[PDB]
């Protein structure tokens, strides 16, 4: 696969310069996949300053403009610095390379569906609490992520939790993947979608909080798939008659009533990150367990 570099605007080819990072200084392993996905593959990697990093491949990219939109995206990216949201340590144009840091224990969804990690419900809170620590600092710079989801989180060595991506959801937002048509895998956009987002395709901070719950929810339930009994091109009517995710065995009571505030029909209704995260604070420091 190549680029036409010529094809994009000169202005922002020499825009996303500093977020270069040239083929000499990386080594991608592409037989030691950290996990498969729809618009490309995350690979281990080894970067130049000796840094183990994750490579994700951008397989499904067809055109100039999506592109552009990967470097604009780049340069957006490359200036968020935060414990709990995912650094970008570069991009590669010379088949487009996304270098992300390594991270030990994968994407949280893997995490609390594995056996052996077993994390206990307060740890499950404390994950949930770094989650909305991340978009907190995200709606800060005016960032929506569009598919927030346990499966796009990912935990380092000290089981800091990070906000990231292993889609496309801000490149490919008019893709195939991210409506109703896509009914079949276990990542399913569309059961992560706010109401609104559902029916006009319109994301912003207020449906990022929507799926903000349903990601709370999926820590609750250690990785169980969000209403498994409903289709993909029933969700819609089903959440406008007022029906949400039950509550949890584990989840106690006042974390239940932060996700039906987060699933509020009315998206102005919705607390904030930063309500979300003086509540889960505060539920999270009196919790024992
Ligand atoms: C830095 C990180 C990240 C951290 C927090 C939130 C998001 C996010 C929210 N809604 C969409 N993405 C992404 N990140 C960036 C890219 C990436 C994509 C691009 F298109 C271009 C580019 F330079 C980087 C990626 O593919 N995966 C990933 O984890």
């Amino acid at each position: 696969v190549h680029i036409d570099l010529s094809a994009l605007n000169p202005e922002l080819v020499q825009a996303v310069q500093h977020v270069v990072i040239g083929p000499s200084s990386l080594i991608v392993h592409f037989n030691e996949v950290i996990g498969r996905g729809h618009f490309g593959c995350v690979y281990h990697g080894t970067l130049l300053d000796k840094i183990h990093c994750a490579v994700k491949s951008l397989n499904r990219i067809t055109d100039i403009g999506e592109v552009s939109q990967f470097l604009t995206e780049g340069i957006i990216m490359k200036d968020f610095s935060h414990p709990n949201v995912l650094s970008l340590l570069g991009i590669c144009l010379r088949s487009p390379l996304v270098v992300l840091p390594y991270m030990k224990h994968g994407d949280l969804r893997n995490f609390i569906r594995n056996e052996t990690h077993n994390p206990t419900v307060k740890d499950l809170i404390g994950f949930g609490l770094q989650v909305a620590k991340g978009m907190k600092y995200l709606a800060s710079k005016k960032f929506v992520h569009r598919d927030l989801a346990a499966r796009n989180c990912m935990l380092d060595e000290k089981f800091t939790v990070k906000v990231a991506d292993f889609g496309l959801a801000r490149v490919m937002y008019d893709k195939e993947y991210y409506s109703v048509h896509n009914k079949t895998g276990a990542k399913l956009p569309v059961k992560w979608m706010a109401l609104e987002s559902l029916q006009t395709q319109k994301f912003t901070t207020k449906s990022d909080v929507w799926s903000f719950g349903v990601l709370l929810w999926e820590l609750m339930t250690r990785g169980a798939p969000p209403y498994p009994d409903v289709n993909t091109f029933d969700i819609t009517v089903y959440l406008l008659q007022g029906r949400r995710l039950l509550q949890p065995e584990y989840c106690p009571d006042p974390l239940y009533e932060v996700m039906l505030k987060c699933w509020h029909p009315k998206a102005e209704m919705r607390p904030s990150f930063s309500e979300l995260v003086s509540r889960i604070s505060a539920i999270f420091s009196t919790f024992i367990g």
